[PDB]
């Protein structure tokens, strides 16, 4: 008997198809799940008009953290600007049977179902850079210094279709969100997606967001994740794989370098010596991304041969401002304002 019987094992809220709450909300369906509980379909019959409803686990820890979401939200949702609406509208939120509940717009399927729809074939480049012009402009929002918002989570699954047959796109899930003088985590992003910065235990900033738009970007083209590492190290090599070995200042100050790589007598970098010299990763830097993109051979996997919207022209720019999303430093990596103003946008 858990919360007197309305939760599960796991502090989520067992849902229940047709139920009303407060003489307002009826539930439709469950729509997704997560870490933080559940989203559900429901009609608002005051506003009449379908919401979907987060359903917070009832538990403190994930209570505290959708309450730095609900600030979050708030805060970026009354924002004086056209670019605040690249951001899920929440409506309300209210507490229903020790559950915090976050009422928001009703949204359309994120972009891995879009992936999944293609087999993973990869939406068409025209399509990613719709894609990536409305990113940059929502993390340009994101920077904005009153703001000042790291997501922290951004991955395909977090951004969101308006409508499932158009390509207006919202970013959800502030769960893990922070602000640039309020960070509180080091084990954050979701692994595929996590900056340098993150796995080598540095400092971090709203840089870390723009290194996922970078992996998001190649994979809703090519429709396989850029970095797919199994653990961190796996994750680390990945990086390496298609960027070479971080550059010596970076590691030179890094917390954990030494969990991927040692330093040699000369002060330069490589990585740590692997188990009887078994093989398991491209040598550094081979892995090209000039190739994962197939910029002169037809596009990924050569699917993208004979098409238009696919030059040589059109990859050379796409991989470019990929590389500059990617870049190791966050000082230097790109940064929106200056990834609007890129050829890949010049249209
Ligand atoms: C349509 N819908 C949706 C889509 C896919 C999966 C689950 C729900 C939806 N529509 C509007 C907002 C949200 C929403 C706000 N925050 N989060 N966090 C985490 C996950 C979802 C959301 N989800």
């Amino acid at each position: 008997v858990y919360n007197d019987g309305y939760d599960d094992d796991n502090y989520d809220y067992i849902v229940k198809n047709g139920e009303k709450w407060m003489d307002r909300y009826e539930i439709d369906s469950l729509i997704g799940k997560g870490s933080f509980g559940q989203v559900v379909k429901a009609y608002d019959r005051v506003e009449q008009e379908w919401v979907a409803i987060k359903i917070i686990k009832n538990k403190k820890a994930f209570l505290n953290q959708a309450q730095i979401e609900v600030r979050l939200l708030e805060l970026m949702n009354k924002h004086d600007t056209e670019m605040k609406y690249y951001i899920v509208h929440l409506k309300r939120h209210f507490m229903f049977r020790n559950h915090l509940c976050l009422v928001f717009e009703m949204l359309s399927y994120n972009l891995y179902d879009l992936l999944r729809n293609t087999n993973f074939r990869g939406v068409s480049l025209n399509l990613t850079r719709k894609f990536a012009q409305q990113m940059c402009t929502a993390l340009l929002f994101l920077a904005t210094p009153e703001l000042s918002i790291i997501h922290c989570d951004l991955k395909p699954e977090n951004i969101l279709l308006c409508n499932p047959k158009r390509s207006a796109i919202k970013i959800v899930d502030f769960g893990s969100s922070c602000q640039l003088g309020q960070r509180i985590y080091q084990y954050i992003q979701s692994r595929f997606y996590r900056s340098p910065e993150v796995l080598l235990g540095m400092p971090y900033d709203l840089a870390i967001d723009m290194w996922s738009l970078g992996c998001i970007l190649v994979e809703m083209h090519t429709g396989e994740p850029l970095f797919s590492g199994a653990n961190e190290v796996d994750q680390m090599n990945k990086i390496v794989e298609v960027l070479g070995i971080p550059p010596a200042h970076i590691l030179d100050q890094a917390p954990k370098a030494r969990k991927f790589f040692e330093k040699l007598p000369d002060g330069t970098w490589n990585l740590k010596k692997t188990k009887d010299g078994k093989r398991e990763y491209k040598p550094p830097g081979t892995r090209k991304l000039h190739n994962i993109l197939g910029v002169e051979t037809g596009g990924p996997g050569g699917r993208r041969a004979g098409e238009s919207g696919h030059t040589v022209a059109d990859y050379l720019k796409f991989k470019d401002l990929i590389l500059r999303m990617l870049d190791y430093d966050p000082k230097t990596r790109i940064q929106p304002y200056y990834a609007l103003q890129h050829s890949f946008f010049k249209k």
